[PDB]
């Protein structure tokens, strides 16, 4: 399904061209504005484990996810991914352990050696 999807038709966003970061945009945005870096940034996602074990969303806590893109407070792969996204863009993201949580993990709710998948709305992003 919508993982395969990505793994197949992904755009490799990563600077290293490694495939640890791909995406698809399912809905796409307007403006030409993407978050810099510093922004805070007002996003819905619903996220994965490839191993189908765990699945998190934020509308689980009726209420947006925010944070400070590159401000460290996320995944790599979050600080990557958000700031290619446009207001109202949703996309898909498949991201290898390398830019998630890495050979250690995040126990008991990140296995070592995980891939993750999201889906993920941009809200809005206002700066600094
Ligand atoms: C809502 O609680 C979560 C959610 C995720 C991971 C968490 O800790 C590892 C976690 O507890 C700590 C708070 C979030 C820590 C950082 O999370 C992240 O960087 C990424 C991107 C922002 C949304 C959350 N997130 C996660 O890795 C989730 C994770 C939850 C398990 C299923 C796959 C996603």
């Amino acid at each position: 399904g919508a993982p395969a999807t990505v793994t197949e038709q992904g755009e490799d966003i990563t600077s290293k061209k490694d495939r640890g970061v791909l995406k698809i945009v399912k809905r796409v945005g307007n403006g030409e504005e993407t978050p810099m870096i510093g922004d805070k940034v007002y996003v819905h996602y619903k996220g994965k484990l490839s191993n189908g074990k765990k699945f998190d969303s934020s509308h689980d806590r009726n209420e947006p996810f925010v944070f400070s893109l590159g401000k460290g407070q996320v995944i790599k792969a979050w600080d990557i991914g958000v700031a290619t996204m446009k207001k109202g863009e949703i996309a898909h993201l498949l991201i290898k352990p390398e830019y998630a949580y890495g050979s250690a993990g995040s126990l008991p709710k990140i296995p070592s050696n995980a891939t993750l998948f999201f889906e993920i709305e941009l809200l809005d992003f206002k700066g600094e």
